[PDB]
């Protein structure tokens, strides 16, 4: 699910991801950034969070 290393973490939220897409689903990974503060990264079809 989700893997950290270095300070970038990658996590495999497809599923979620998917319905996103429809919605942004690039916008949402960004989300997952928003929510924590630090910085994001999103991939079309895994959301990607990077804690600070």
């Amino acid at each position: 699910e989700i893997l950290i290393e270095g300070n970038r973490t990658i996590i495999r939220n497809f599923r979620e991801l998917a319905k996103a897409v429809n919605r942004d689903e690039e916008f949402f990974a960004k989300y997952l950034l928003k929510e924590t503060g630090s910085a994001g990264n999103l991939e079309g079809g895994r959301l990607i969070l990077q804690r600070r």
